[PDB]
């Protein structure tokens, strides 16, 4: 019974925006998603599309308009948006164009505040954004950390974290699928090889994890540093024991027929991969940074470690690989954990719950 | 047993280019996407994307950068490119890149040729694209007749139809679904709502088709022209018989529940959406436009008629739609003609021995 | 002493907005440009750039931000803006950021309403961005009918005509430069040869105006349509006397020494450069287009005439030409009715006056 | 008697790019610039632009389809480029489309071998295009450094150093411009306050030259570090000391008026300003970073030091400033030095050579 419009990019927000609007439409709400891309057919999800047409094409301008046209055409309730620039202004302009008869919901999420918010000449637009919006949530209490840090907004932040389709990710074996990437131990590690993600470390640390171990590590994702990595895996003969995968989309099946995630980046917010995994029944050695501890809990789910410690990864690797009793344990203690506090069904709730009350 | 790489954008080109390259891996071919975008899991369809960071973000460079890369690295046999501007020039530059090692094949496409060979500006760059690749086809003859006609290439340039995956377009009903939208004859139209695909007349045709006959119209898709289609079938008074159902994407569903489709636009190449109807077994009525005459041939499968003739369309119409010995003829020949020169694995095979071939 | 920000194109827009702030300083203000470009050396004009660095860059929100912060740091009273898309809604986010201490005032030139204001993909945004500036003009009545009828704002909007600098557009003669150019009288027309200026017309009414007169035509500028009008004069046997001069800049020295300019466009608000040419003491046959006839008045200060009368435009010209009596009457009218109602220091004053009033 | 074609961003490169053009015409030769922008007037001067119009507008695509068609309607014999991404791909293109029937000649500059040859994503472009051009050449021996270790082509290239129009940098004073700033010792530092440029360090080394000698700070520019270099001249109470005139483009005035010019960059391929500074007849104290070695020769014309120095800038600085001797000796024996290896005459005529010997 409730009119929503959701605003994202089809990177981790998008999946996320996504999600939440198939889960709130399952649940007989009217969600109307706006925005200029290509996120079975539900009769109560609707598709509006930004078109543009001067200096560079005003896609936040076009998206701010159609944002309004949208709104009051529908009568939507509720404006839920998701990264914080541009959206989080755009927002903004809809509802006053719209006479202010709309309630912005802004989520934030990496970057936009983690990187973006570093930018000065786009800090107090991001404040002002954050400001005006009726409720802003975050995805970690790291973030909201971070917030307050680098946008010093005078606005309250919740946290809602992100969720997973558990419909989409459980413990199948994909032993026939093994034998079809040619292998027997299975370590993964997705991202989008940029230096943040530190990917260098997660080979070095491969380098090491495999003299006592025979495992092969599957690089999903392809980026900027991919190169880079492609060249160390090769001078460091390991070459023929990386299965540069290159971005994959239904990783799904990949995590279920691996024994250990691996995430070693400088920073991080949140973010699934870590659940898709853990979800899995994959336990992850991710390192501790702002958001990583938030949802693995060293030694029941999982292991935290500091960044650069590649010898320290491989060791805590090493043993936890042989060990099938430790094994066995983490990966159920962490699909465990993630049903806990990040069930899909629950998050939902509380986004839904956030919409009435903004009411 | 062969390395190919497509290059396209996840309109129509993204949906042939696409579906092509996961038929052309499930017939043990490796397939490398490179396209930066995002288009079940195939151990041998790996993808690339374009990174990219000054004036314009040099996108095409890029890609012709990546083409290159790629290449190489990967050892590519074939390079199939899909739409003209500019990935026959960025192809052109990778194989001058890698020292020609390399096989070029450009597909055109509707509006490549169409609108952009119009333009004076890129006429040169398109003919000059055409004639450097190896192996040029077209997706119907009238296209290759425009590209004779308007960018002059000496070159010599095939035809292969688009085709239709079948594992997703079948005659099934959605019976259940209809009641989910609150219909009892519907008839459906797919678009971009742009002025060239006239979508006026579609609703024109309507208002009237639907004195004689009652009837919904369902209008997928979303573009400029819409506050105007939305402000005609109000002063029509039409407006609880239409559902703008906004774009979908997963339009399966909504033909398999539909009686009759339209296309009235100025000019189309070619284009699917006839086809993935008539695969469904759903008779259409599209405008005698260059392109839509190689698909639909009068009174077997379909009809034709001349653009703007929005009272011959109504009562092609409303016969074809009591009469229902017609109708189940007209619906089961189309779905023939569809299987019997647009067949799938037909087409890819076509593809399959151009590549063989140009070897 | 007033603090006032600019913000333009460095198109027509650009020309008027930098010299209008060029002039507003000279008068002892302090003037602020905020704009991404390249607009002697006064102490008091300041130029403020906007650095960009996600799907498109954002420069929109960048130059709102920009605006914000020169705003409130230089302690700015008036934020003149000059076209509208953007700059409009920039200006208004800038204001709102601020805490809305500051006066948004808005000047409207041709395209902004002209072709902007017919998509109704930026049509609200149009009218928002107009309804929420504290005052707003436009260069012409016709364009302030244009735009009440396209986008239909409640707001008023005043006349304040365009002006030139005197200091730069005076009667002297190049007789020494038509000898650097090869010549002997002279015909003259500057647009960016775009469809909209019909520039085969001025060709057509040249090929006429030539058999019964010796005269070369000057076509000052450069766009998509150059190809054609330059095959044009080509199998139009005129090729030798027709001077593509390519786009130039300090097109002063040509009308300086030209005897009639010609504008058959179709459409078009303002503009000048029929006054840098009568400037120039040069008259001037433009069609009646609303927006021309504000400030030809046929007969006294030069002709008007129905789009497409390429005969008429010729029959108009020819005599015009010989009777040596009527053209230095007319010219001399011309450069007079200039000074009258379009005096750089009137207009100045015009927007001066607007200012205060505002406050 | 040459008919060559410029193409260039009218940052540096432009600068130097439109006065060779502008140059060489003088000489009687036919320019025809070849770019999108806006770069007295010269009958033998013609200006092209490149109109665009999809997924990102192809300018690329767009201007090497400009160079082929221009190149062969206006029969061109020199192409001329100068940044090399992504111009030298742009002409290599063009030149394959006409028939090779043209000579391309490359000059390098800063960045486009510095940062971009540094990213791995355009390397092998950079360097193909550098390959491809007929003839190549850098404005530093420092750059050709840079080039053979980042890049590393297999081509030669010459080195050709920037020049500056005397016609513009006299040593002029403008004493009375001094009084309509507020002023009187003058030191001014012209950059695009980038991290690079370390204006940081201007500011500490600005704080210390103060405590021993009265004198103001002339900060020409505006970039994204402004607000750190403003918060520091801020609690660094030099705030009235210190006049941030923002972004100026006739540089040539303020120069005049200065004693000293500062330019403490990490690095930097050349650059003018010190050109035009010493041109005027102003001692430069420039960092020893790759390309400031080549024009400033220490103790003689000016003094170069360590980056971050800070302390022992300003002890030069202080040194320089009273001993009034050597500072007229100084700035005499630059501005002789500039005049005698940076002539613009002389340099124009290397270019003009190496055109000649294309052929």
């Amino acid at each position: 019974k409730l009119k929503i419009g959701i605003t994202c990019y089809p990177g981790g927000s998008g999946v996320v925006g996504t999600e939440l609007g198939k889960q709130l439409a399952e649940r007989g709400h009217e969600i109307h998603f706006i925005t200029s891309g290509l996120p079975k057919v539900y009769p109560n999800i609707y598709f509006h599309e930004v078109t543009v047409n001067f200096q560079y094409p005003p896609y936040d301008l076009a998206l701010a308009s159609k944002m309004a046209e949208v709104a009051q055409r529908e009568n939507l309730d509720i404006l839920h948006v998701h990264y914080a620039i541009p959206h989080a202004i755009c927002a903004y302009l809809a509802k006053q164009m719209i006479g202010e008869r709309i309630k912005i919901v802004t989520t934030l999420h990496g970057t936009d505040i983690t990187v973006l918010g570093s930018d000065p000449s786009l800090n107090n637009l991001i404040r002002f954004g954050i400001e005006q919006s009726d409720v802003v949530t975050a995805v970690s209490h790291s973030l909201i950390n971070e917030t307050h840090e680098l946008v010093k907004p005078n606005k309250d932040i919740q946290t809602v974290y992100n969720f997973i389709d558990e419909r989409v990710y459980f413990k199948r074996d994909m032993t026939q699928l093994k034998k079809e990437y040619g292998i027997s131990k299975i370590l993964i590690h997705i991202s989008n090889f940029r230096k943040v993600k530190r990917v260098q470390d997660v080979v070095q640390a491969f380098a090491k994890i495999v003299t006592e171990v025979d495992a092969k590590l599957l690089l999903v994702g392809d980026g900027p540093e991919f190169c880079t990595i492609l060249q160390l895996v090769k001078n460091l003969h390991i070459e023929d024991r990386v299965l540069f995968l290159g971005k994959q989309d239904n990783v799904a099946e990949l995590l279920a027929m691996s024994d250990l995630m691996l995430l070693l980046s400088e920073k991080e917010s949140f973010g699934l991969v870590l659940l898709e995994a853990m979800a899995c029944g994959v336990p992850c050695i991710g390192t501790r940074v702002g958001g990583i501890p938030e949802v693995i809990q060293h030694g029941d789910t999982g292991y935290l470690c500091e960044v650069g410690d590649t010898t320290g990864v491989a060791d805590q690797a090493i043993q936890l690989l042989k060990d099938e009793e430790l094994h066995r344990n983490m990966g159920e203690r962490a699909r465990e954990s993630v049903y806990e506090q990040f069930r899909s069904e629950k998050i939902v709730s509380q986004y839904e719950t956030i919409y009435y009350d903004v009411l």
